[PDB]
């Protein structure tokens, strides 16, 4: 149907503005603390902590197959690399302080994307 195509057309640009979305967060990452899932080898016990982990690369994947339908979903994900790398890590190490500061600019780039997607649809 073209009512389908047209919602796939919606999908598909949502998915432009989430890739440079993800890619100005990313940016704010320059250690490249969140780059890639915990490893399970170096961090044994991780999952007995943590039990959604995420990271950017697995974000890209799901971006990339259009695995997210709304902004509400991509911001969950992100929210979950913040909130799992402030749990496992103490407050004065550079991992707790490396999400806060994400955190921090992260909210800037969220906060404009929220008027662009409700802006144009």
């Amino acid at each position: 149907s073209m009512e389908q195509v047209a919602m796939e057309l919606r999908l598909t640009e949502l998915t432009r503005l989430l890739r440079s979305v993800l890619d100005q967060l990313q940016d704010k990452d320059p250690a490249r603390i969140f780059a890639q899932p915990v490893s399970l080898k170096e961090v044994p016990d991780y999952l007995d902590h943590i039990k959604h982990p995420m990271d950017f690369a697995t974000m890209r994947k799901r971006l990339e197959a259009q695995g997210y339908k709304n902004l509400h979903e991509f911001e969950e994900d992100f929210d979950l690399i913040i909130d799992n790398c402030m749990k496992y890590n103490a407050r004065d190490t550079v991992f707790y302080r490396a999400a806060v500061r994400l955190r921090d600019q992260g909210g800037v780039v969220l906060r404009q994307a929220r008027r662009e997607v409700d802006s144009i649809g």
